[PDB]
């Protein structure tokens, strides 16, 4: 359990960013690590076998926008990124989840296309394959895995921002709708903590949100918990040692540098650190500290 850092990859402030920075909750420190090979925002992060993966996104630059089909792998033992097999299609504003060592890439956009497609990466074989598509096209979708079931929450289908959510049952290669959230959320942070799927923040079509709700996978209800201190959309999120961390995002005025931490025992959020600069659209995951 000891020695794990919260890694934040990529993001957006004025343009897409190549930063990889890692926060140590035990001592408050931040480390700047090897930049991504290509600046990306709208990507997702995940970890399999101790390696950090950066999935999808877009490179917004002064010279244009390129949606990414890339999968790149960062090894903390070498502080180096290596390319992996690319996805079938570019996916900006993607959601990712891991089931039993396999990476699922969910939804996202490619230009004006809003994907319902989903694909699964096998690290052993360095191969992607498509699986059943979602019932809804979703970009800016939040994804989390609980009990080897994969949840896709919220997003934007091209016309409407969504309160709907759905679950993927791998042994049946099938998606089914779940109870919709109480709030429309595009670009929420979505994670798992204990027996619930949390959706924090997002954009409802009108305002950036500070509200947070959680789906109990047994009772099939969504319940609001304490709101974050800051409204935020396009935030990074992860869970570490039984607490949710939210990183950055956009509040309607500022690209936030704040990191807040949710304690489920007290049902409270606290501000724990600040990133080195404000940014939105980051990928976040937890793995061992580097060499
Ligand atoms: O619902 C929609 O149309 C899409 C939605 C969105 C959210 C909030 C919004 C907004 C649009 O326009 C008003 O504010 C969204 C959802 C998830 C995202 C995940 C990553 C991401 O990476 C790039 C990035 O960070 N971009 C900045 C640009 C400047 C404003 C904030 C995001 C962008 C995302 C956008
Ligand atoms: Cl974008
Ligand atoms: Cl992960």
């Amino acid at each position: 359990k000891v020695g794990r850092l919260i890694y934040t990859a990529g993001g957006y402030f004025r343009q897409s960013l190549s930063y990889l920075e890692a926060y140590n909750p035990s001592n408050g420190s931040w480390l700047r690590l090897a930049d991504l090979q290509v600046p990306r925002s709208g990507l997702a992060g995940c970890v399999v076998g101790g390696l950090l993966y950066a999935v999808g996104g877009r490179n917004n630059s002064p010279d244009g926008n390129t949606d990414s089909s890339a999968l790149d792998c960062y090894n903390p033992m070498t502080n180096q990124w290596s390319p992996c097999a690319s996805m079938s299609v570019p996916r900006n504003r993607i959601g990712v989840g891991v089931i039993d060592g396999h990476i699922y890439a969910v939804g996202g956009s490619h230009g004006c296309i809003h994907h319902s497609s989903v694909e699964r990466y096998e690290p052993e074989r360095d191969e992607w394959h498509l699986v059943a598509p979602m019932l809804t096209r979703r970009i800016g979708v939040g994804v989390a895995v609980l009990n080897r079931l994969l949840y896709a929450v919220g997003g934007f289908d091209g016309t409407n921002r969504l309160n709907s959510a759905e679950c993927y049952y791998p042994e049946r290669n099938e998606w089914r709708m779940i109870t919709p959230m109480n709030t429309i959320r595009s670009g929420a942070g979505v994670c798992v903590l204990h027996n619930c799927i949390y959706a924090a923040g997002g954009y409802d079509g009108q305002d950036q949100l500070n509200s947070v709700e959680r789906y109990d996978v047994e009772t099939e209800t969504w319940t609001f918990v304490a709101p974050m201190r800051h409204h935020r959309s396009a935030l990074g999120i992860t869970v570490h040692q039984g607490k949710i961390y939210v990183l950055g995002g956009y509040d309607g005025h500022t690209f936030l540098d704040s990191v807040e931490c949710y304690d489920p025992d007290s049902d409270t959020w606290s501000e724990v650190t600040r990133m080195t600069s404000g940014r939105s659209g980051v990928g976040v995951a937890v793995t061992m500290e580097p060499c």
